[PDB]
């Protein structure tokens, strides 16, 4: 990389540093204990995951780089202009700029004209036109190339599946706490904000609950992408296996979320079939963390082989240089794939409030850093053997 | 360079700049109207000054490297282990921050026991330090040069003058500033700051007066040295011309300064030959400046040749591509040549207390940037036509 981008990157990584430590002091002292401070937590988490996925996002390029795992062939992306780690270190820590000072001015009030309500608008409006600028500036190509490919992602059964497709919908999985919190957002403007109040970011009624049917339908969105793009696969190969074991893997969440939204449902009514329902939902709980986990072990990263050999519990080639690493990764997923699930039935209200909002928030970049960790294999174990068939040579 | 010190470079240089914002923003905001607050920037001006000249001789490294002037000849120095203007750079950052550090904990109170005379005295006693580090850890090989070339300069009639010596000497006389802060530093510790109040930092004595004699000293110790190390040199190479010619230049300044205290003395008296010592200090300010500059300009520079031919008012050959450049150096010089012979007479008491400390603070740089802008042909004529007799290839 040029030496001016290496200077970008070490500029924009020293300013979100300083920028951080004034947040907590400030947050410590200037903010005031009588005012609610859950709405602006529940509306800034969206870009705080989004940061810190596009920044493990270039680890991950700097690690298949070094160990020598061509990701430019298996994303059939163009070999003369790709985007190497130190442009992705670049747009996280630009976008980390922004979103510090959107919540610092939310802190502070450093325009008295200016309603509070305003700087979370202005953030994820500016957002969205950086990736949609129709001139031919700021990394013009990656944000065409990145538009293109969700246009088919979000239209599944209607286009062939390609090793980016079903990469990006995997993405998506994991990042589904984004969409809920557009979802809260877009709901909470609309019905629980008094325009009128000169500070009325922080203030419940009824925009935290699923309640009218809607939050069910937005965390099953990318279960569904991925169940749909399974049956269109099948749909072409003709090949059961592994198609439709790959799908009802999918379909699993569905089970699950509908006993969520019925559990709690019943439970706020004086019904007494709610014990049955919470017989039900804790079934579908052990069911579909068992069938992630032994999905990603055995099928995803292509581990516990019979052929192993000398590299024991492994396969028999191995790319990244300490067995270490493999085996620290086999624990951190097992341990994370039960955190995972209950984050998403809980979501959909069934611990009573007070005690949810804190698993949430905290278990939320504990699923990022564990597709951090499953994109490091996934992609070797597709390198080394042709995992996923995409190229078929 | 490497791509970690472009990355360590931009990182504080980062933190510099959103440490100067919160810096004039609490100075806009926290701080008190009734205390006085000139003894803490007479402290402060030294480092700023300094943090300023290290960020400017980086400029000058890279000027120097890009048009092609062997700079690493002329200097001596060693042409395997040199250093880079990115090094200056990020030497400059790192102290920056520091200083932004102390004196951003001496306008707040981040801890109670701690008074706040402390903090000035914990900034420079950590310079000291890293410049005489005994372990080969830091730029060891940089600051051991620097050490022994320091020694050489201030024990001058005794060794031979070498480009590297009479260079130090000279940007010596244009930093003076920094000894007279120095030596108000040493003297209000111990005379006019109370130890026992717990902020008597900013509490008005006789510290600034030019009186007991001392500042006049300490405002020739440079222009001392420059004249003795011409007097050496006339010595050991036997010509009047220009020996005897360029250490009158430097003598110049004695008397200049030797009617400021002189003046200021009678004036303070009721005394009537104040009006007779005021005429000549007005004579020798002017035969000072004019001195210096015609000096500057024919000899130094090497500009208005006979043989200029094209390059009209200037020499025959350049370097630096554009003549604006030459021209808008020759305004600049003549302007602040100016500029500097009335800060160094103010400084001896010339004016009242209170229009006397905002001419020098803001005209300090200013004689800083002047040195800044001689360098860059002072090293060109060096390079071109060998001006200083010091090699005598
Ligand atoms: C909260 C609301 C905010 C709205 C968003 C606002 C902020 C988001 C802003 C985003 C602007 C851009 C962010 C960085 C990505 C740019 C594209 C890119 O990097 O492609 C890289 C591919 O490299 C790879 O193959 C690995 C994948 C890299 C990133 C893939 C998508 C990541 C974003 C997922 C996020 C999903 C979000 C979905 C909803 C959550 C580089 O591609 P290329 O090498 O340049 O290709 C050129 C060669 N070619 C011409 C042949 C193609
Ligand atoms: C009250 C407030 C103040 C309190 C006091 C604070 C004091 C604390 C201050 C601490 C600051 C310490 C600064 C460290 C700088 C390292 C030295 C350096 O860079 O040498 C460079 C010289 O390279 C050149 O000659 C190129 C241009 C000239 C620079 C020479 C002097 C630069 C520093 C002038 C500074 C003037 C400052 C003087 C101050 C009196 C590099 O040398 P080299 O290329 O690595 O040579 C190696 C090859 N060799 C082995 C053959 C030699
Ligand atoms: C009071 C003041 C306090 C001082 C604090 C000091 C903080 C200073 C921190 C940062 C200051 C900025 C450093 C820029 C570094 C650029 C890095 C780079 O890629 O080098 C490029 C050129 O390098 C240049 O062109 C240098 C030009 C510097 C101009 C700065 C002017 C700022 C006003 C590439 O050069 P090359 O590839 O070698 O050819
Ligand atoms: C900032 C504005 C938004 C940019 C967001 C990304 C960070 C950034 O600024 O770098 C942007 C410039 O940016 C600058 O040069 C100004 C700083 C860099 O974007 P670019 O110049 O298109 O990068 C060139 C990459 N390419 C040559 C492979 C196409
Ligand atoms: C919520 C969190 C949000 C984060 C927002 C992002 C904030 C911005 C954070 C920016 C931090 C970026 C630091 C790395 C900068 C690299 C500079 C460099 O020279 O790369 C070199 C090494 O490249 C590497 O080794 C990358 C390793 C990164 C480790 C970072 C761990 C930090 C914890 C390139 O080596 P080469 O190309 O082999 O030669
Ligand atoms: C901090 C102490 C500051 C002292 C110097 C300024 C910044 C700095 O630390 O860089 C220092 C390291 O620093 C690091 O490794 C990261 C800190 C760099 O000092 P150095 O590692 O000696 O630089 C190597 C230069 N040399 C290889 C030509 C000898
Ligand atoms: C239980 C917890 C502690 C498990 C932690 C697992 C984490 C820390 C392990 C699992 C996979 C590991 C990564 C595997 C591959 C690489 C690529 C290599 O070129 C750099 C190290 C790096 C980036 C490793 C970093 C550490 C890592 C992320
Ligand atoms: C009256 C005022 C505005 C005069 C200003 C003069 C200043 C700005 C001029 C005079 C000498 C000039 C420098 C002369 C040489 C170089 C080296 C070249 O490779 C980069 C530009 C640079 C660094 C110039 C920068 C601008 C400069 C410093």
């Amino acid at each position: 990389a040029p030496a001016w981008t290496t200077f970008r990157v070490g500029l924009f990584c020293g300013i979100f540093i300083v920028l951080n430590i004034t947040l907590v002091l400030a947050a410590v002292f200037k903010l005031e204990t009588d005012r609610s401070i859950w709405p602006l937590i529940r509306i800034y988490r969206g870009g705080f995951l989004l940061i810190e996925f596009l920044f493990l996002l270039g680890i991950n390029t700097y690690g298949w780089r070094q160990a020598g795992v061509n990701h430019v062939l298996i994303f059939e992306l163009n070999p003369r202009s790709n985007l190497s780690h130190q442009h992705l270190f670049e747009i996280a820590g630009f976008l980390g700029i922004l979103w510090c000072l959107s919540l610092l001015a939310c802190f502070f009030a450093p325009i008295s004209v200016i309603p509070t309500y305003v700087y979370p608008l202005a953030l994820y409006g500016f957002m969205v036109f950086f990736l949609i600028n129709p001139t031919k500036t700021f990394y013009y190509k990656s944000r065409f190339w990145l538009l293109k490919l969700l246009f088919r992602v979000f239209t599944a059964p209607f286009h062939k599946v390609g090793f980016a497709d079903f990469w990006l919908a995997d993405q998506l999985n994991s990042l589904s706490v984004i969409l809920m919190d557009l979802e809260y957002m877009i709901c909470f403007y609309s019905l629980e904000l008094k325009w009128d109040e000169s500070k009325g970011l922080l203030p419940s009624g009824i925009c935290h609950k699923y309640t009218y049917g809607v939050r069910a339908i937005v965390q099953c969105i990318p279960a569904w992408l991925r169940f749909i793009q399974c049956l269109r696969r099948y749909r072409d190969t003709k090949r059961a296996f592994p198609h439709l074991v790959n799908a009802g893997k999918y379909s699993t969440t569905f089970f699950m979320v509908t006993f969520a939204a019925l559990y709690s449902t019943h439970k706020e009514r004086g019904h007494s079939d709610t014990m049955v329902f919470f017989y039900l939902w804790i079934v579908f709980y052990i069911i579909s963390s068992c069938y992630t986990l032994i999905w990603d072990l055995k099928m995803d990263w292509g581990l516990f082989d019979k052929n192993a050999g000398e590299n024991t519990f492994l396969r028999e080639e191995i790319v990244y240089p300490q067995k270490a690493y493999y085996y620290c990764a086999i624990i951190e997923d097992v341990i994370l794939r039960f955190a995972w699930t209950i984050q998403i039935s809980i979501t959909s209200t069934t611990l009573l409030p007070h005690s949810g909002d804190i698993i949430a928030t905290v278990f939320a970049p504990l699923e990022v850093f564990r597709r951090f960790v499953w994109n490091f294999f996934r992609l070797e174990n597709e390198h080394l053997n042709n995992c996923g068939e995409f190229r078929a040579v």
